[PDB]
């Protein structure tokens, strides 16, 4: 339907997101992971390539690989960062090819690529996947491609989460071109470009000396800088100078840090930073444009501009955070030139010339027009009390005017008059102000750039109401009001009517000659991109639906962010309005407006959105004194009236004030109407009546020790406060109380204060034991006013609670079940107002408080796991309490915990009113208290159930299809080197299809899952549920604790809420019975020892924990009592490991339950360091109804790689599930089928064991039956299948990012059962042994290197290099032929390669140590290649190198019959050549292209090689011997 609403219908509005700690600059834990995988075609010349991988300042390097233009490495670097997300973004991440590299000389730079991590992070999954970087020469413009680097670059944050492609087989023909390392719509071949980065001049520079400035500009850009000249002792230098980059474009490094700078001897500092980015001053594609910026003013922020000797915030001055004055203004130019590299005029270099641009006049950044900014300070509380009751003013100042103390007709007055605090509560202050409200007005002069700022400002109208339009629809979604997608397609609607309307107003003044290239671009680019967006907003509202909301809802963010990214104009115009509190004329908090948010128009769009309006300020401390524990308290709130436009539009800059004021002027502006005033005399006032119905609070913040609160909220409104009463011991407390704010003034008719109301202010507090108080968190509100002549009617009166997000900091502290009402103390006096019905304390009126319903809650008890020690003593008589609104119910006591941590009851309960209304039911809490003698109670930990909708009992779906039970439906269906890892691999291309399938037979296969097991089965909580149990304070988001480690222990068991007159029928078929009540089926919670078989398959993507940037895994796994580390087993210098290893552990369950298995990275000296571990939880996996212990085979067999791992046959699985289910079967008539309830299946009826022989069996069609048990009508279930998970591997030390992934999966087999075989052999797979015999027969064609001394002749003293693994392993040299006059050589001469293969990975195997110093011998894998050199034998020199071919074992050229028909085609990038593996046809015979790049980097031929490969295995070669060289065996001539 297209039938919409086009009003908020939620109460979002009152809810106001306001936070005190914004994003800027906030250090968060970062991760760049970068997997050398190989290069290909590198330029170079008997090269040993290390590949370089730089992020930021840190560099990393390869190991080197000897003579070869394509290595292959595998090897995996991990940067490490604690930065902000704009610093994080900023780095350059640099790929490099080097040689020669050795331990005093830096090496030869080969080819290099440049990215920073913001596009690395700005792709699908944060990350590149087997993509080659383009490697080009960063010194020569004139230089072509010098090579490829495959590779994966990858970056996390803290919490991120990444859908990382498992690591296959890579055995694959993979196209560069298509597979580069560019993001999409960058060309694959780049221009170089000139970057001018024009400086002209600076105005309004503070004071850095002691007292001049002698400033520069710095320009930063894609790891490159250039500065401009000192201009000494200026505080308005003119520089008129271009620093020139030269760079590839389209630029992977897209933003440019231009940067004021002081010149001293010592103490070079920063002055301003401003970050250029280019997204925002380029388009690409066809319609496109070239970075292009100004003439146009940018405007500094950063450190106060008073000067200290040591300066604390010296970070803002950097750009690092939001700067909190004025630094300077700098007129600013970009323009990009594309060079046209074939030229030979110009010069190739690429060094950074600072050269002089040309000057252009100040008019070219728009005429100065005067300004005009008026402030009316309307209310000033909320003061913290720590800054002493010293006199306060306010200075406001925008760019340098105002700045009486600091910056360098009417006098602007900028300072409020000083008046003394007087007391709010024992933590706030406030001024005041009552009927004189203090006024400000600057004059200022700025440039006529508002354009720019109305254009701004419609697009951010529109991207502001689509955001309260996303805002409702998100709430009305939480809140559950009816047709969430009629609410949708109106926000969509509005959207296109606003960016319709921006291309009607946004092309207005277009004749202004001050336009800048950038401003027509982006005009145009605007207009281009919002049409589009109202198209596709058109588009999506037709698509909005009942099921699809969620999805568009998620669609419309990328029409918001849109917006915001193109709102955000890049040349500035008018500086930031900044509100700073003073006393003893010390800074103390700021605020900072855009003055495109108080510019004044004619047109509403184009009107700010605080213009003429009073904006609530909240005051913050500067820098990083804002976050943490000094941010914590609100340093000032604000009533701040403001107004900014032209001085001569100031004819209504007092129309938005509220109505009924006198205007009290200054001296010189007495019998002027047009003089602003200094002060408001208010002589309306209106009496009002605050209702704070703090009814409840939930998942509050716990500030005790023992991980509880005293929570009490103090309600803020206008300069009054008051407190609810203290509960004690609860995160969740039932207030109750009305807080009646009596006689309030509000000063004046304020214009609208039903749609705008003044806010409140709501702060929890943990009260403590000497009256001081724990922060705890804050919440704002907004009341619903009831003016004097409304009814206090419905819709709308009484106020219904809702809940309201309480902040600490920026992390989430709970929500407030609360109402706010505001309502006027009309003529007739109090009597117009609503009734008011513990001593003084009111309670929430009926109407307000939630109609309660009876409920029972039942609580199953099955055990407590893990207590972890209270006081240093061992919990030994545990008891769990459970209280849910007052009432509640008790457990048995556990008499000892050690021997059995059982309750003797099983099932509990209690009835307890809770609100009809579901999303209002309190949260349940379940305490956990040890029981020691003389009735002392100590706690040991605690758990709030903040939802109980997934525990609530509504009958079940008996109208479902499945449940008709009635009527048949049936359902129908070398080897011997086949092992686990063949199978292995079939599923992982098999889950790979499938990742692409979701995206957009002869081997049998299990299910590899992405992830855990759990994220599969809903945590195997169908019937039992986990609740950690928390003791401690609640760590703070930086530097405190996590909540993992506030676990002291786990409570076992379930809950079941349901209303208390429930439906007979409904109970009975239930099945409630009087001692188990509704939970039914339960199993047995007796001990039972079960066997634990953990198959740790391999791990990948290790965390480096070494010096040498790997580690030395080994699986050490805890489960109870039993510690195993095997460190005997460690795998050496490996991050992507494959153990092949199992471990039994026998455990009494359901007590030792916790299965961690954890990687430890084996050390010589010193503790072997954790990277990682897991945490399994195999007891609601052991219970489960999904039968998670043992995976169920796809299919039958009792041999071979497919053989049947579980003890229990397929028809005993079966049998058991029928027995347990109470369902008629397993029906076994003939062999072939079965009948289980109403549905039959059909099958093989035989099956085959190892020697082939046939035998009847009902094993294949009962196994048709499990895979199917989904199907099955009553008390069908999907079973667990065999399968191999990826748990992430975390560690503490290091949280929220993953560094590692362990493939495994655990079998249980109880031990009352029949005992399971031999663990499965998914040890990896031992290598084939081969030798390849390469006889190099002949050369011909060979370059001649040396000229004779005495005659000038030309010869070559030829012999043939080769080797397979590697130069220093592997290496044998023919004879010299020499003295060769025409380039023949005649060697005849054997070459024998022994070496370990792997079939599946392509790949020879090889044990040898890194280093001669190195303790042990590490596995490496490299591609089966043959290289084949030809050099110059040199009895007084080295020998010199002449060609090589480098053949692929598996993928190398047909050789050519003769040596003519040998051309270089056959080794070079045509394809004309059909390609042979010798580990198929065993014998390839030819000639083969040596090749070797000259100076001008292109491959020439010189020589050409006869040789013959023939490759045999190990076994053929002991019985069929050959000799080395020409020797017997098999003597050559
Ligand atoms: C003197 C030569 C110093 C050479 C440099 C250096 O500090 O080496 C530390 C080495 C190796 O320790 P790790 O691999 O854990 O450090 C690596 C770290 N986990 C990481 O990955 O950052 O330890 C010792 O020498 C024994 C210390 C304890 C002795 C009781
Ligand atoms: C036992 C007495 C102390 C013996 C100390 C000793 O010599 O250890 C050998 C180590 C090398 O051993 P690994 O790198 O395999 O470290 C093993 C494992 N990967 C680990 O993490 O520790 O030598 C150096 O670190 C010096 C290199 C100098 C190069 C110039
Ligand atoms: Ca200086
Ligand atoms: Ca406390
Ligand atoms: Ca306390
Ligand atoms: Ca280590
Ligand atoms: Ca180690
Ligand atoms: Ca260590
Ligand atoms: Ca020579
Ligand atoms: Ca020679
Ligand atoms: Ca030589």
């Amino acid at each position: 339907s297209v039938t919409a609403l086009t009003s908020n219908v939620s109460n979002k509005r009152s809810k106001p997101d306001i936070k005190m700690e914004p994003s800027a600059g906030r250090p968060m834990d970062y991760q760049v992971s970068i997997t050398v995988i190989e290069a290909r075609q590198l330029v170079g010349l008997n090269m040993d390539p290390v590949v370089c991988v730089e992020v930021g300042d840190d560099k990393k390097y390869t190991s080197m690989k000897e003579s070869t233009n394509c290595p292959y490495y595998n090897e995996y670097f991990v940067f490490d960062f604690h930065v902000s997300p704009d610093v994080m973004f900023d780095k350059i991440i640099k790929i490099s090819v080097i040689h020669s590299k050795n331990l005093l000389r830096s090496g030869t730079l080969v080819g290099s690529f440049k990215m920073d991590v913001g596009t690395v992070y700005s792709q699908p999954e944060h990350q590149f996947h087997h993509k080659w970087a383009i490697l080009s020469d960063p010194d020569d413009i004139s230089a072509g491609l010098k090579g490829y680097v495959k590779c994966d670059v990858a970056v996390v944050g803290k919490g991120d989460n990444i859908k990382t492609p498992h690591k296959a087989n890579e055995t694959d023909e993979d196209d560069i071109e298509g597979n580069l390392l560019l993001p999409e719509g960058v060309p694959p071949e780049r221009q170089w470009a000139r970057f001018y980065v024009k400086i002209y001049r600076a105005e309004g520079l503070p004071r850095m000396n002691t007292d001049l400035v002698d400033p520069y500009v710095q320009v930063f850009f894609a790891g490159q800088k250039g500065k401009t000249s000192v201009q000494k002792s200026s505080y308005e230098p003119l520089w008129n100078e271009q620093v020139v980059f030269t760079d590839l474009f389209p630029p992977l490094c897209k933003r440019m840090k231009v940067q004021i700078r002081d010149s001293d001897k010592v103490n070079d500092v920063a002055i301003g930073t401003h970050f250029i980015d280019l997204r925002k001053i380029s388009n690409d594609g066809d319609k496109g444009f070239l970075p292009t910026l100004g003439p146009a003013w940018v405007n500094m922020y950063g450190s106060t501009r008073n000067y200290t000797l040591l300066d604390e915030h010296q970070d803002l001055n950097e750009g690092l955070g939001e700067g909190v004055s004025f630094r300077a203004r700098l007129m600013l130019g970009l323009a990009v030139e594309i060079l046209d590299t074939s030229n030979p005029e110009l010069t190739s270099s690429t060094e950074v010339q600072v050269e002089q641009a040309t000057p252009v006049s100040e008019s070219c950044t728009g005429r100065m027009e005067e300004f005009f900014l008026f402030g009316a300070f309307l209310e000033a509380s909320m003061i913290d009390r720590k800054n002493g009751d010293k006199p306060i003013t306010f200075e406001v100042t925008i760019g340098n005017y105002g700045n009486e103390v600091d910056g360098m007709d009417l006098a602007s007055v900028s300072s409020t008059p000083p008046m003394r605090p007087q007391i709010t509560d024992r933590n706030y202050f406030h001024l005041p102000y009552l009927e004189r409200k203090p006024c400000i007005y600057i004059k200022s002069w700025w440039p006529d750039q508002r354009r720019r700022l109305y254009n701004a400002n419609i697009m951010d109208h529109i991207a502001d109401k689509l955001e309260e339009g996303l805002n409702d629809v998100q709430e009305m979604i939480k809140t559950e009001k009816s047709y969430p997608e009629r609410r949708l397609r109106g926000v969509l609607e509005e959207l296109s009517c606003g960016c319709h309307r921006f291309l009607s107003l946004s092309d207005k003044d277009q004749g202004r000659s001050s336009r800048t290239r950038l401003d027509r671009e982006r005009l145009k680019s605007c207009m281009r991109e919002l049409e589009s967006m109202g198209q596709q907003a058109k588009s999506l509202r037709a698509q909005v639906k009942r099921h699809t909301v969620r999805d568009k809802l998620r669609s419309c963010q990328n029409f918001l962010q849109k917006l915001r990214f193109l709102a955000d104009e890049p040349q500035h115009s008018i500086p930031d309005v900044f509100i700073w509190m003073m006393s003893n004329n010390k800074r103390i908090a700021y605020a900072r407006v855009p003055s495109k948010d108080l510019l004044f128009s004619i047109v509403e769009e184009e009107l700010g959105k605080d213009c003429a309006k009073v904006k609530t300020l909240f005051l913050k401390l500067p820098g990083k004194r804002g976050f943490g524990s000094a941010g914590w308290t609100v340093q000032a709130k604000l009533e701040l009236y403001l107004w900014l436009g032209l001085s001569k539009q100031r004819k209504d800059f007092l129309c938005g004030l509220p109505c009924g004021f006198e205007e009290v002027k200054a001296a010189q502006g007495l019998g002027l109407h047009s003089f602003p005033p200094i002060s408001l005399v208010y002589t309306k006032k209106q009496a009002f009546q605050l209702r704070a119905h703090m009814y409840q609070a939930r998942s509050l913040f716990a500030a005790d020790s023992s991980g509880l609160s005293d929570p009490f909220a103090r309600v803020f409104f206008i300069n009054q406060s008051q407190c609810t009463e203290v509960l004690n011991e609860t995160l969740c407390p039932t207030w109750d109380q009305m807080l009646v704010f009596d006689n309030l003034e509000l000063y004046g008719e304020a214009h609208e204060l039903r749609d705008d109301p003044p806010i409140i202010v709501i702060e929890i507090y943990d009260q403590d034991s000497m009256g001081k108080a724990d922060f705890m968190g804050r919440t704002f509100a907004k009341p619903l006013v009831k003016m004097a002549d409304e009814a206090y009617c419905p819709p709308r009166f009484p106020p219904q609670l809702e809940y309201y997000q309480i902040y600490r900091g920026s992390a989430t502290a709970g929500d407030l079940l609360a109402a706010f009402e505001l309502l006027q103390i009309g003529p007739s006096g109090k009597a117009d107002l609503p009734p008011i019905n513990r001593g003084p304390i009111m309670p929430v009126p009926v109407g307000i408080r939630p109609v309660l319903s009876k409920y029972r809650v039942e609580v199953l008890f099955w055990g407590l796991r893990d207590l972890k020690r209270v006081n240093l003593a061992q919990v030994d008589r545990p008891r769990v309490d459970i209280e849910c609104a007052g009432k509640g119910v008790q457990s048995s006591l556990i008499h000892n915990y050690k021997k059995n941590p059982n309750f003797n009851t099983l099932v509990k309960w209690f009835e307890v009113d809770l609100p009809e209304n579901e999303l209002l039911h309190p949260p349940l809490n379940i305490r956990v208290v040890d029981c020691r003698a003389f009735g002392r109670y100590t706690l040991v930990g605690s758990h709030a159930v903040s939802s109980l909708r997934r525990f609530i009992y509504r009958p079940p779906d008996r109208s479902a299809p499945n449940w008709n039970t009635t009527g048949e439906v049936v359902v129908s269906m070398d080897e011997s080197m086949l092992d686990w890892w063949s199978k292995y691999f079939a599923s992982i291309d098999t889950m790979k299809e499938q990742l692409r399938q979701h995206e957009t037979a002869k081997i049998d296969e299990l299910k590899v899952y992405p992830k855990e097991l759990e994220s599969e089965f809903d945590s195997f909580e169908d019937w039992l549920h986990t609740f950690n149990l928390l003791r401690g304070k609640t760590g703070d988001d930086e530097d405190g604790s996590t909540e993992e480690e506030r676990i002291v222990g786990r409570f076992k068991g379930s809950l079941c809420v349901y209303k208390v007159p429930l439906p007979e029928d409904v109970s009975r078929e239930a099945g409630y019975d009087p001692t188990y009540g509704m939970f039914q089926g339960i199993p047995s919670n007796d001990p039972i020892n079960v066997l634990v078989r953990i198959y740790v398959v391999r791990a990948t993507d290790l965390h480096p924990a070494d010096i040498n940037g790997k580690a030395d895994p080994y699986i050490a796994i805890k489960l109870g009592k039993t510690d195993i580390r095997d460190k005997e087993n460690y795998i050496s210098k490996q991050l992507n490991p494959v153990f092949g290893k199992s471990f039994d552990i026998e455990a009494s369950f359901p007590m030792e339950s916790m299965l961690t298995v954890a990687v430890y990275d084996w050390d010589l000296v010193g503790t072997d360091d954790l990277i990682g571990e897991t945490k399994i939880d195999l007891e609601n996996r052991f219970y489960s109804k999904h039968r998670a212990t043992c995976g169920i085979a796809q299919t039958y067999s009792i041999h071979g790689y497919n053989i049947w791992r579980d003890p229990m046959k397929p028809s005993q699985i079966l049998t058991r599930l029928c027995k347990e289910g109470k369902v008629d079967g397993p029906h076994f008539g003939p062999h072939g089928r079965v009948r289980v309830a109403n549905r039959v299946f059909t099958g093989p009826s035989e099956i085959e064991d190892e020697n082939g022989q046939r035998k009847p069996t009902d094993e294949h069609v009962a196994l048709s039956a499990l895979r199917h048990w989904e199907d099955i009508p009553r008390v069908g279930c999907r079973l667990v299948p065999e399968h191999v998970e990826t748990r992430p591997l975390l560690n503490p030390d290091k949280p929220g990012i993953e560094q590692g992934r362990l493939e495994l999966w655990v079998d249980m087999f109880p031990m009352d059962m029949p005992a399971p075989g031999t663990p499965l052999d998914i040890s990896p797979r031992k290598p084939k042994k081969y030798e390849l015999r390469v006889i190099v027969w002949n050369t011909d064609e060979v370059v001649l290197e040396d000229d004779d001394f005495f005659t000038g002749e030309k010869s070559s003293d030829i012999f043939v290099r080769g080797w397979l693994k590697g130069q220093q392993e592997d290496k044998q040299d023919t004879d010299v032929h020499y003295h060769s006059l025409t380039g023949e050589g005649n060697f005849n001469w054997r070459y024998l390669f022994p070496f370990d293969y792997l079939a599946a990975e392509e790949k020879i195997v090889m044990s040898k140590k890194e280093s001669m110093f190195s303790w042990d011998e590490t596995e490496y894998k490299i591609p089966a290649r043959l290289t084949l050199q030809i050099w110059d034998a040199d009895h007084f020199s080295a020998d010199d190198f002449l060609g090589a071919i480098e053949l692929d074992l598996n993928r190398f050229p047909r050789g050519a019959k003769t040596a003519k028909q040998c051309t270089m085609e056959m080794a070079t990038g045509e394809v004309d050549v059909p390609l042979v593996s010798i580990f198929k046809q065993k014998r390839v015979k030819g000639w083969w292209p040596l090749l070797a790049r000259n100076e001008n980097d292109e491959f020439e031929l010189t020589g050409k090689v006869e040789a013959e490969l023939h490759l045999l295995t190990a076994e053929e070669a002991e019985k069929n011997p050959v000799g080395l060289a020409r020797n017997e065996p098999d003597p050559l001539e």
